[PDB]
């Protein structure tokens, strides 16, 4: 099938406004966009939660078939979770001029005490594009999980199979970790082949 | 597993920062520390937009997935196009169930009656900054019956997953649902055709 129909050039961003500016921002976009029938929409405004974009690293040990998780409180989880302490991937914001890989390597060191060897891209995703611009770009990073040491954060080492079963069970239920560990479950055979050669 | 529970956190206040279509709240709180004791008072900005139900419409007879296309302007800054291919989804209002919302939106957004469902996963979209939880079901649909400005696409499962691999589908809900489908479709097709 043909896939999407329209591109950037098919929307006119008339103007942007920042309605709240603190640690994050709430922006208002005013825009017009082409319609599937050919016509052009009227002027439309949408609120957008703006918080920059992130690099994410899945630390995978291909010799031990283990992953390294970090545990810390995420108070936003409080209202819909049994606990706001979450098991997560290493992550950090990308500043202007920084690359995904540099941030991912940095955060693996200063968030989990991990020296990373090789990396490979997983996927880059929009966390929730109906209301936030945030994009997160995930890499898998080669680590020795037996060295894992390590904002109040606890470092966990668990088997790939246990981590994935925790996704299935709902014990790991944040998008970055779910996406990364599902990807790992689909690709770990080839990754272990590539990184143990 | 994790170490602490809600008894180990004190939410002192929630302070409105912004009220419009969405909300932004300042949570003021204290929480237990791994090495003992409690934090001092911490504040965090939290985007509040309610929670969603998501449905992956899967035709197990034909091995097909139904996608919905529409503009999502927040994608603009980082994407090749703000028009995205997505799962059916809708907000959960007070007292509604994930199942009821998912089935209503499948009929409304894509003209699809849904047969059986199974849970995929429920996930926090970005819990460093938003409370939003999205709960995904897989729904049994007859892909030959598929008919905000929205366009419906019927594609093979293999095509939809290839688009995840290529980055042509790159929103969390669709990635999670289609990676799950790639892990489970063999047993799911047998369960819903046998």
């Amino acid at each position: 099938q043909q896939g999407i129909t329209f591109s950037k050039n098919d929307v006119e961003i008339i103007a942007r406004e920042t309605l709240y500016r603190g640690f994050f921002s709430l922006d208002l976009y005013r825009f017009r966009h082409r319609l599937f029938n050919g016509g052009m929409s009227g002027e439309i405004t949408r609120e957008i939660f703006e918080r920059g974009h992130a690099a994410v690293l899945l630390p995978f040990d291909p010799v031990r078939d283990e992953v390294v998780l970090v545990e810390q409180i995420r108070i936003a989880a409080y209202d819909t979770s049994e606990s706001p302490w979450l098991l997560e991937m290493v992550a950090g914001m990308i500043e202007a001029g920084e690359t995904v890989e540099d941030v991912a390597r940095r955060e693996a060191l200063e968030e989990a005490g991990l020296e990373v060897g090789r990396t490979k891209p997983i996927l880059s995703y929009l966390a929730s594009p109906g209301g936030t611009s945030e994009r997160l770009s995930i890499l898998v990073g080669e680590v020795d999980a037996s060295t894992a040491k390590g904002e109040d954060i606890r470092v966990h080492v668990v088997s790939r199979e246990q981590a994935y079963q925790w996704v299935e069970e709902g014990k790991i239920d944040n998008a970055a970790s779910v996406i990364a560990l599902q990807w790992l479950q689909l690709h770990y055979h080839n990754l272990r082949n590539e990184w143990t050669k």
